């Protein structure tokens, strides 16, 4: 079997992606964040604390015929933003474009930090990295994906996001009209559960392409790039008048300027970001600096090749008993 399901920006920044998911019987549709960076899927519900829900809409358990209390499991996850949620743990079906896994473990968020309540777009979040990141306890659940492995045709699937459009996430196929030339694989490490890979090097904009591996993550729940200091600053060094900002928190730049693109590598192939894709805008409503796309790695420890990297790829998630990552151009 396969699915398939549209995924939209957010906002006019693709601060980040919604794509719809039926949840429970008669179907209750919430507009999930795919975060291949975690492996939770939890949802705002009838169980969250009613001052921290604005706008969102909510998973009723009580509502579902096929929903079941997952007796004395509890989840608690914290981000790498600072963002946390909590609650307890229903079962329930879930389907995505049309593919369906019952009995898939739902984490109902009884408390959510500010960062969620404030982001009115937001229903909840799907993971999609390794189950051995799950938060559940004392038992362990699958991801969506682990568990729908069984009937897919392939036991993969890609991200396809739109720079400011609409793209698409499916399941159990490659789509071979949504690329052009060759997919280049590549290797994954799973012993931190993340799907991480190893970059062969980078180019700023028309310069020669530096020999390096970047070890990094791929992860569609990550707005920006952020990568080793050193090459972030050959970036913004680039930009006139770009620089640091510690009150702001990264790399600024006047927003007058035109940036480069950035080429970063997939084994022998090269992956292209437009210099549009860079520009997150202005700082704050009338500010003429603009918020740069690239950023530091170096506070997180780990680099990151988010929502930036990605929407310039077409980008396959094997999840093969040996994983790999392919990337081609678009
Ligand atoms: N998208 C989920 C996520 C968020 C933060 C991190 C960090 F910061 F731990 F690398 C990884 C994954």
């Amino acid at each position: 079997s396969t699915g398939s399901a549209t995924t939209t920006p957010i906002d006019s920044l693709d601060d980040a992606y919604i794509t719809p998911v039926q949840i429970g019987t008669p179907a209750q549709t919430l507009n999930l964040d795919f975060d291949t960076g975690s492996s939770d899927l939890w949802v705002f519900s009838s169980e969250t604390t009613a001052s921290e829900v604005d706008g969102q809409t909510i998973y009723t358990p009580s509502k579902s015929t096929t929903a079941k209390l997952l007796s004395g499991a509890t989840w608690s996850i914290s981000y790498g933003d600072g963002s946390s949620s909590s609650g307890d743990v229903y079962t329930d079906t879930v389907s995505v474009g049309g593919l369906t896994v019952t009995g898939q473990a739902v984490e109902s968020a009884k408390k959510v930090s500010s960062s969620f309540t404030e982001d009115s777009t937001i229903d909840g979040l799907l993971g999609l990295a390794f189950s051995t990141l799950n938060t559940v306890s004392p038992t362990q659940q699958k991801t969506f994906f682990d568990n729908a492995k069984a009937s897919l045709d392939s036991p993969v699937f890609t991200a396809d996001l739109g720079y400011h459009a609409p793209g698409t996430y499916n399941f159990g196929f490659i789509d071979t009209t949504a690329y052009t030339g060759s997919i280049t694989y590549t290797a994954v490490s799973t012993k931190q559960g993340f799907w991480e890979w190893t970059s062969t090097g980078y180019a700023v904009g028309s310069g020669t392409f530096k020999s390096t591996s970047i070890d990094g993550i791929a992860d569609t729940g990550t707005t920006l790039l952020y990568l080793p200091a050193t090459v972030v600053s050959a970036y913004w060094a680039q930009v006139s008048g770009a620089k640091s900002s510690s009150s702001v928190g990264g790399y600024v730049f006047p927003c007058s300027a035109t940036l480069p693109s950035f080429t970063f590598g997939v084994g022998s192939a090269r992956i292209v970001i437009p210099g549009d894709y860079i520009d997150f805008g202005p700082i704050s409503t009338g500010s003429s600096s603009c918020f740069g796309g690239i950023q530091s790695s170096a506070g997180i420890g780990i680099n990151i090749f988010g929502d930036v990297a990605l929407k310039a790829a077409f980008v396959v998630f094997n999840g093969a008993t040996t994983p790999t990552l392919g990337f081609a151009s678009k």
